[PDB]
């Protein structure tokens, strides 16, 4: 049989899934390595968890930018969790959503570290414990700051109207860079699993690993019986509604005439084919077309 194109992949964003995080993860380190480097007390300039985890959201936005408003953290994995809600029989796409990106951060850091094969990996925010939370101390860290990060992404995706200040992409990035600030600098552990596992893989752990897996799985998870009421598996929609409040309108009117000047009523045509001639009826009023 013959043999060239092999997977063929399964759809044209399972990729965008990889991509999204060697995107966003694979420089966010390089804000790590800067906060490093120049090492050592030498100048005045000093890098706080605050300006490489603003960083980390912002990427994220772009991440959204480059697609459209309409996708979010394509790059995260914590994220998608919540997405998840309650729905996996026998794989499904998300399944493939969440290996895919999982494999995007990965990537990303082994390209990174040729790049420090001039420098020194002090700092990489690999396996590079931040004094206060150990790993899993972030385990209670990890869940609200990851939390945070699930709520954005229902509330940006509903319908209904309660806060609204520009474009859900950016918004809820706001709420992706500053929850790097809390969960991220206190273990060094991602705010998502991704964040921790791009470095994960190149040097293994204990628990502390699985510490990684499970505190943004609880808080997102969490998420969203937190903000998740009235189930209705597929809209099928008895008959329009199941109230009344003002007869007359059906589907969506907003006023109710009678019949009072029939403007269009039966079809000129529909739909030109020919012609070839108008109506003409002379032309004594001349007032259209002029342009000087």
């Amino acid at each position: 049989m013959a043999s060239e194109f092999k997977k063929k992949l399964f759809w044209r964003a399972v990729v965008a899934e990889f991509l999204a995080t060697t995107l966003f993860v694979f420089i966010s380190i390089g804000s790590a390595l800067g906060f490093k480097y120049p090492v050592g007390n030498n100048q005045t300039a000093v890098q706080d968890n605050v300006k490489v985890s603003l960083a980390f959201g912002l990427s994220i936005a772009t991440l959204a930018q480059s697609v459209g408003h309409i996708s979010g953290a394509h790059l995260n994995p914590a994220v998608t969790l919540g997405l998840l809600l309650s729905c996996q029989i026998s794989i499904f796409r998300a399944l493939m959503y969440i290996i895919a990106q999982c494999v995007g951060a990965i990537v990303a850091t082994a390209i990174l570290s040729g790049i420090t094969s001039s420098l020194t990996g002090n700092s990489l925010g690999r396996n590079d414990l931040a004094d206060g939370v150990n790993s899993g101390q972030g385990l209670g860290i990890e869940i609200i700051g990851t939390l945070q990060l699930v709520l954005c992404v229902l509330a940006t995706t509903d319908r209904r109207r309660r806060d609204l200040g520009g474009s859900a992409p950016l918004a809820i990035g706001l709420s992706v860079a500053l929850g790097h600030l809390l969960a991220i600098d206190y273990t060094g552990c991602g705010i998502n699993p991704a964040r921790s596992f791009g470095s994960a893989v190149i040097t293994h752990n204990f628990s502390n690993h699985w510490i990684f897996w499970v505190g943004p799985f609880i808080g997102g998870a969490l998420a969203v019986l937190i903000y998740d009421f009235i189930l209705a598996p597929r809209s099928s929609d008895l008959t329009d509604r199941v109230k009344v409040w003002t007869s007359g309108q059906v589907e969506e009117y907003d006023l109710d005439a009678d019949d009072i000047n029939s403007r269009v009523e039966m079809k000129p045509k529909a739909l030109e084919q020919k012609l070839i001639s108008e109506e003409d009826l002379n032309s004594a009023v001349d007032h259209h077309h002029h342009h000087h």
